[PDB]
């Protein structure tokens, strides 16, 4: 940086901190990533410069013929990364993607069924304190209790009996591949559209290692920045025939301008996805998860669904009598970042859990493989075991900043 | 940029062709400026790398203390800059600030009264297309139709017909002081909550040249992009007594992960707007606006409410029996960006219009003075006085050219 630095020394010593903590940690949640120094050049952009609200072609302001250049390249990058017939690059969020097609599809008090919040699904998939749950009708599906896979017999009894609108699929800690197909077909039981929330694997299905639910769903939602490591912003992808209420939906609906400079990110990241080393990386994404949870149950752990499809896994820690809030304090303590996170069926509240939430895609990203999945494995062993132990403690912080640099 | 360049030729070449025309055109949409290269490299940080749903020191995720700095620094500068009680640095957008508020206060089906929208209220005002006229039952107050001036009396009379449980209070196209003390007085009489989004006039009350609203106004809420300057993104202002609804609103409320390195950015902008500089700058932009205004007026232009008290002049066209549509596009046929916009009472329609909304915020960002003004109006005249005549035309580019070097 050049001019921060002396403008704001305040705000440049936070910056760089954060800069040397990324680095120094070991970063497991589940959510994060680490994008390219092009994706962050194009975010820090005049591109921040332009209203352009309105669509390429069709903006309500002159002057956006090199914005909507930009914005069609983000455009067309999503569609040939997805497959989908109209992609809608604006949302400022996946929680903005999201509500984009609860305005489009439904009106307030409308039934949506959508996965069970304490089994998997997200705070923007009904919960009471969200504005999707204020507004519309949420009726939950779960997983199974002892495979803790989604029960499809459940959500197909569920939509039959509550006759959504709507049906949401997709998770934030969901460690298991979902079956867009089963999904579609009981919506099309119901007469109830099909909406995918995949923004924890988007990045997954950009690479092939997740079924894409776009030919299943009508409309497809996800954050640009979590597998699919792109700046922090959303999406939505589905069929031409919901383009015009989609975008609509989005402005002059939800939103206002677009962050224009963000749009631009989200095409570069679109490119890198669109690189056969983004297919490399996700499949390490995949491979490191599955050898960090085999590694876990080797030290004696127990993981909800006993293991992983994907880039996540959770640690059901009941065996070690240990709450995720406690777990993810002595992680904390020594250097690993994980999410406390209740795992389906648990006996604790929300706010203490009985859980951790692990993902491998951020030190994917910084280059860790199997060996270092192995040593994280083994950290995590000697602190949730001896929890008491300061020289345990000690041990994990040398074996993390050995791992860290 | 170093890494974009070789990465992303494409979106580097659109980026690159954006940033020389905001360089070589004469930029007047009353909604645009400039921002630093300080708040650019702040946007273009590793903060965009962090979850950090929550607020400081009251995250859901581990490793927040240098985000929440930042995030503090943004929301102590604010309070310094604005005299708030309680402000909220997370609102993705002015929409997103709105919508929060929103959430907040109302009910699905409640009655707001805003200004109408073809006489400067914006879209987010109740607009039927828009969620807030979408989700709410709105209700306008309007300005005096030879003034142009809002009208006090129609807004009282509106509030007690209708009891609107909000009141909102504030424009995107209108010229003229507002005042806060009688809105919050007419709130009072009906027992209404009051609203103000100051978006447009931020950087003007921040400079001490329009009053502030937040001694007046329950909640108040402002873009962090337009006369202050900021990255594009949303603020919410409130009273110590609505914090931790508005809060709520905001997360788990509307939006989930914050964007911390636009929440850095805006910390940037705050931190600039606090200099003395700033204030200097703000004073000109409401000298240039008035300058312009009287050299339009000069050039035989009638003007809305008959000229201004903020950043930005509404030329109403019908004198010289154009369009707004019609003076934007020739307008930007020689380089000059301005948006058509309804004038009050107009005859034509919101897509066709009567008038031009201009400001100048912009080209006073980028130096331009009193005389650059006096020229600017010269060329508008020029220009909109013969429509038909390709030598004015080209007569015009050579003065815009010669105006952006
Ligand atoms: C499945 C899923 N969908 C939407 C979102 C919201 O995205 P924002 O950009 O944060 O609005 C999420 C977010 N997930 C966070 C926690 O909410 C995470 O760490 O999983 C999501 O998971
Ligand atoms: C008064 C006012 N309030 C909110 C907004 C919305 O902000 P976003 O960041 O765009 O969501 C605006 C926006 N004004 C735009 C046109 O909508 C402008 O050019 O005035 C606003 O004016």
């Amino acid at each position: 940086m050049k001019y921060l630095p002396q403008q704001d020394p305040q705000v440049f010593a936070a910056i760089e901190q954060e800069r040397k903590r990324q680095h120094a940690k070991i970063e497991l949640i589940a959510s994060e990533n680490f994008v390219s120094r092009a994706v962050m050049e194009a975010q820090g952009s005049v591109l921040t410069n332009k209203y352009a609200e309105g669509y390429p072609g069709r903006r309500y302001y002159g002057g956006c013929e090199y914005v909507d250049i930009v914005e069609e390249l983000a455009r067309e990058r999503a569609k040939q990364l997805f497959g989908a017939e109209h992609a809608n690059v604006q949302p400022h969020s996946g929680a903005q993607a999201n509500m984009a097609v609860y305005f489009t599809v439904l009106e307030h008090g409308d039934t949506v069924l959508g996965m069970n919040l304490s089994h998997g699904g997200h705070l923007t998939h009904g919960s009471p304190v969200n504005f999707s749950g204020v507004q519309y009708n949420f009726v939950a599906y779960g997983v199974d209790p002892e495979t803790h896979v989604i029960d499809y017999d459940d959500v197909r009894e569920k939509a039959r009996l509550h006759r959504p609108k709507l049906i949401v699929a997709a998770a934030s800690a969901y460690p298991r591949i979902i079956d867009f197909a089963k999904f579609r077909e009981i919506a099309d039981e119901v007469g109830a559209y099909l909406m995918v929330d995949m923004a924890h694997i988007a990045g997954l299905v950009a690479a092939g290692l997740h079924p894409n639910p776009v030919p299943y769903a009508h409309f497809v939602t996800t954050t640009t920045h979590m597998t699919l490591r792109g700046p922090r912003g959303g999406m939505i992808l589905c069929q031409e025939q919901f383009a015009k209420q989609i975008d609509k939906a989005i402005f002059p609906g939800i939103q206002g301008g677009p962050l224009m400079h963000v749009i631009a990110a989200k095409a570069v990241a679109f490119g890198e996805a669109l690189q056969d080393d983004f297919k490399a990386y996700a499949k390490r994404v995949v491979d490191n998860a599955k050898r960090l949870a085999s590694a876990l149950q080797n030290e004696g752990f127990t993981l909800v669904s006993g293991g992983t499809d994907n880039h996540l896994l959770l640690v059901d820690l009941r065996p070690q009598q240990l709450t995720g809030k406690t777990a993810e304090k002595v992680l904390d303590e020594v250097g690993i970042t994980v999410n406390k996170n209740t795992i389906p069926y648990d006996p604790e509240s929300p706010f203490v859990t009985s859980g951790i939430r692990i993902g491998t895609a951020a030190v994917t990203t910084r280059g860790f493989g199997l060996e270092e999945m192995d040593e994280i494995a083994a950290i995590i062993g000697l602190v949730l075991k001896n929890v008491g132990s300061e020289q345990a403690l000690e041990e994990a912080r040398q074996r993390v900043a050995a791992l860290t640099d």
